[PDB]
Parts: structure tokens; C-alpha cells; sequence
């Protein structure tokens, strides 16, 4: 049916805290991942949840930047970088992060 990454809210929520997003992330199965704000500072940074801990993955949009962009691949916008960030495996990261963002972290849940 209709994917959640057109939702930003699924997988967005700068609004919650670091330490709100601890208990976003804990609970949270394998895959799931939220997409978060630094809260007051311009960068931006999305955490996931791995087997083995919840890890904090870095983004940050600037005239040439954006978090995952070289110049083998170079995401244009963050809907793009979710897509891919899914089909991703992110055990490049730490060579241990053996999981893909597979599900929002608010997508279950729908208004």
C-alpha cells in the first residue's frame, strides 16, 4: 500500500528529546530508525536501533553536504536518503551495524 516515507512525522521527530528519543528507540525492534534535529543547532542526525545497541547516525545539510553523499552516490534531498537509507546496510558503520532502516519509528502509529 502507500509507503510511510511520504509521512514525515513516521520517521521525524525533532521534537522529541534525547533522552525521549532513548525510550522512542528503546522498545523498537531491530531496523527501526527516527529522524531527529541537534533541537536548537541547524545539524541533523537520525538514530536507529541495532541487535545489539541504539546508535545515534549523523546527517547534516550545507551548500555541499548532507550526511550520506560522495562521489559515488550524492543524496539531493533527505526523502531520497530515508528510501536508500532503507536498502542500506549500515554495518559499513563501525563494521558492526548490521541492520537497514526499515520501519519509521512513528509509523505504526497514524492520525
Amino acid at each position: 500500500e502507500d509507503l510511510p516515507h511520504h509521512d514525515e512525522k513516521t520517521w521525524n521527530v525533532g521534537s522529541s528529546n534525547r533522552n525521549k528519543a532513548e525510550n522512542l528507540l528503546r522498545g523498537k525492534r531491530d531496523g527501526t530508525f527516527l529522524v531527529r534535529e541537534s533541537s536548537k543547532q541547524g545539524c541533523y542526525a537520525c538514530s536507529v536501533v541495532v541487535d545489539g545497541e541504539v546508535k545515534h547516525c549523523v546527517i547534516n545539510k550545507t551548500a555541499t553536504g548532507y550526511g550520506f553523499a560522495e562521489p559515488y552516490n550524492l543524496y539531493s534531498s533527505l526523502k531520497e536518503l530515508v528510501l536508500h537509507y532503507q536498502h542500506t546496510s549500515l554495518v559499513q558503520h563501525n563494521d558492526s551495524l548490521n541492520v537497514t532502516l526499515a520501519y519509521p519509528v512513528y509509523a505504526q502509529q497514524r492520525r
